[PDB]
């Protein structure tokens, strides 16, 4: 079947199985450490294994957080984060999402980011446009008297310059999903020059943001490029306009 | 009918109606100017009117965000924000909350804070302890290597030093519900020294937070005392521990 039908499949199965853990630290506990020297909790495992209970059957290349890279030679590669923003999850902050990115020869083909709590499918086939539960969605027109943003800054930033230059701040702690908010028009931009994000966090939303009219760029301003691997953090900037990108490039 | 029942009952009813406007920024218009001077959107009005219908036949005083003060000269005072987090709400950001606090003799008696999309009832009867959906909650144990905070700084705070002390940041744009985030033990603290919150924003969660064992102070670190008006904003520091408070006072 088609990719959106497979992504949404896995999405909704992870959903039923991991939502009762939502906010219930009493029930979760560490179960391993990820190759990235990170702690894996029981709900991450459960959610990754489900996804893998499906994806292995497709004989493609799966690429995930707590598991690194499984090469099968395919022209196809699934980049997944079964749960983006697990801290929030385990702690009852309602901002997490399933991230599933389909690549055909390392070029974007299909992207899906599912926001469990609000039952929202954000998807885009490469070249086909960006949708939110069947409706097109677009980066919002720039208004410098109405900048709303979310950022992940380094020591290298003048935060007050920033705070001065924008109007609102939101900082949700799930990069993948924040990218989708740039895509749907809520945010003027999100970024992380404090290099922590990785391909498993931005792949699926990459595609979606691009088709949304977004300007995805690196530290410097040229189009962002990335390798598919569970390792490698990367600076990223996801603004809705040349102007917006400026202001942000204007501080780092 | 018990105070907590009135509160819960108005919650579920506002829910019915306003949820359809969630993120549907294409479905709402501005009917006027809350006495102060901000946009009163249609859903603001609707949710308020549903509250006042139940309250009117009670003959208690009412402090409301979009209507200020109604004095029926009763010893009972009900302070409400039908929706805390408008912006998020109509921009489809799932962080907003119904606020309902009951005071007797201008002393805390009961607080409800309803997190709609989570269907989380936060509440405390004054002196009886704070609950979340029936489970007793209590602030987070202090750990200096694991500070998680939310803040709204004045144009004076050392954001640099500030960020250098804490381990995670989140800023959600809903003081009322953010307050219960300390109450329930997710954040070490939230504060607003950019004098913006009003009574309507913190009454219900003031109570809940106190019963959760939080410290609630003003800039000087002196015990917060506030008057029940829908006017004049206040500096507030809700924290989980003295140490947390101090760190926040140092950069104040
Ligand atoms: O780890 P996770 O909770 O699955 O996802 C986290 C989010 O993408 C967050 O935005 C980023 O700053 C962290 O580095 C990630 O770890
Ligand atoms: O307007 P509203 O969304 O009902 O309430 C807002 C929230 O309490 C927010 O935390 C505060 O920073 C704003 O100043 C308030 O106006
Ligand atoms: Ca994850
Ligand atoms: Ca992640
Ligand atoms: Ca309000
Ligand atoms: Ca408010």
């Amino acid at each position: 079947m088609k990719w959106d039908e497979i992504g949404k499949n896995i999405a909704k199965e992870i959903e039923k199985e991991i939502l009762p853990y939502f906010g219930r630290k009493d029930k979760s506990y560490v179960v391993g450490t990820s190759p990235s020297g990170d702690e894996t909790e029981i709900f991450d495992k459960i959610s990754e294994d489900i996804a893998l209970k499906y994806l292995k059957s497709l004989n493609v290349n799966i690429v995930s957080e707590e598991l690194g890279v499984i090469d099968n030679s395919s022209e196809w590669t699934v980049v997944i984060d079964p749960i983006d923003g697990s801290f929030n999850f385990i702690n009852g902050i309602p901002f997490f999402a399933f991230c599933f990115g389909v690549f055909k020869n390392n070029e974007p083909y299909y992207g899906l980011t599912y926001e469990f709590l609000t039952k929202s499918f954000y998807e885009a086939y490469k070249g086909k446009g960006a949708y939110l539960n069947g409706r097109k969605i677009k980066v919002k027109d720039f208004n410098p008297n109405n900048i709303v943003i979310s950022y992940y800054p380094s020591k290298k930033i003048d935060l007050e310059k920033l705070r001065n230059k924008v109007k609102r701040v939101r900082i949700f702690g799930a990069f993948g999903l924040e990218m989708c908010y740039v895509a749907k028009g809520t945010l003027d931009a999100v970024f992380d020059v404090r290099p922590k994000v990785r391909a498993v966090d931005i792949a699926s939303s990459y595609i979606i943001c691009k088709e949304a009219g977004a300007l995805i760029t690196d530290e410097n301003g040229d189009e962002l490029k990335f390798d598919l691997n569970a390792t490698d953090r990367l600076n990223i900037i996801v603004a809705n306009s040349k102007e917006m990108l400026d202001i942000i490039l204007d501080l780092l």
